[PDB]
């Protein structure tokens, strides 16, 4: 399975912005070796607690065509994961590493092309 490092970023999208407040965590991108619902679970874990928000651990199904991928929604901020979630909870993430994701802000999430390709592949799959 594919593991990636990020903490959370606020629930907020009432101005299409959420601010980084530093935190850590871990996402596990997996097909689910139980396949109960038959979708991708992003298992978030706190490794630092959310401060200035409370978002609990979550096993998060991405349901194609209900989950929309936008690669960046902030220009006063960098490294924002933007997933519009309908029929599910909304979790926005911010990469915990200030040394990486220094690639320019036009697609920035943690990288440009890699995250963009990867996130489109989850929509294409229903696995």
């Amino acid at each position: 399975v594919i593991k990636f490092r990020a903490g959370v970023c606020e629930y907020n999208e009432d101005s299409r912005l959420c601010t980084p407040i530093p935190v850590q965590g871990e996402i596990e991108i997996k097909p689910n070796e139980e396949e109960e619902l038959g979708f991708w679970d992003f298992e978030w874990r706190p490794t630092e607690k959310p401060v200035g928000r409370e978002l609990d651990p979550i096993s998060l199904i991405l349901i194609p065509g209900e989950t929309m991928w936008v690669p960046i929604k902030s220009s006063k901020s960098g490294r924002i994961f933007a997933l519009v979630f309908s029929s599910n909870e909304r979790y926005f993430f911010w990469l915990q590493e200030k040394n990486s994701g220094n690639l320019p802000l036009n697609e920035l999430s943690a990288k440009d092309k890699e995250i963009y390709n990867k996130m489109i592949g989850v929509l294409n799959n229903s696995s």
